[PDB]
């Protein structure tokens, strides 16, 4: 509905949506059609979603170590690839081979044990595993 | 400009490695004034994106308490615990753990808050502060 920030109406829609209200119920409270509210909520979620990728890029460039995984690679061969670079660059990965498997199973573009598309697994500055769907430069 | 361009990303990448603005200007083939405009503009996008995620996490908060300018910081814990037990009160912080939080990350001058803010517990059970006050919308219907 706008750019660079969330307007009052976008704040009011998502707050009523989080409380469990249906678009048709919100349409009566604001006095508008539910079709426009469906478009407004779509723009609000699209704006937050685009802002989330900005924080991911900011945390990815400030990462201690990053590992790329191509489409089709096994999910179980990621730990050995990550810990391999953890020796050349003398840093500490505070997770085990099974600690990061449970991480990739939850929030990583994977179909069963096979990766769907390309993604990047990196460890940020706060020692927290995070996922990024952006292959980048040197 | 709804995202970070490849040139803004390349600037922040070279800057994260420890390069100075004068050194970055030569690699990209542009003036140091352009690097100053882009890097300042790039950090402004990251700052604006944080407020979007912060408000998004405030809307998805389990419990939220508003604090107005002039109110005491010490009456906030009793106010939070009072309203937290309406639902399943799961604030795993003590009366002193959230006071030490407000002293660290809250707009307060000595014992009095400077401007209005909201103390809420997000989805990860961690205290957060937002200068928004959206509880007026929780009183419709």
């Amino acid at each position: 509905g706008s750019k660079s920030f969330l307007t009052e109406q976008q704040i009011k829609i998502l707050r009523l949506r989080a409380r469990g209200l249906k678009q048709s119920e919100i349409a009566e409270l604001l006095g508008t059609s539910r079709a426009n509210i469906s478009i407004l909520e779509r723009r609000a979620l699209e704006k937050i979603e685009k802002a989330r990728n900005i924080i991911t890029i900011w945390e990815q460039i400030n990462s201690k170590i990053s590992v790329e995984v191509r489409k089709g690679e096994d999910i179980f061969t990621v730990p050995d690839k990550l810990f391999k670079k953890a020796d050349e660059l003398q840093i500490k990965v505070p997770y085990s081979t099974a600690e990061i498997i449970a991480f990739l199973v939850e929030h990583a573009p994977i179909s069963d044990r096979i990766a769907k598309r390309d993604f990047t697994l990196f460890l940020d500055a706060r020692d927290r595993l995070r996922i990024s769907e952006c292959l980048l430069e040197e």
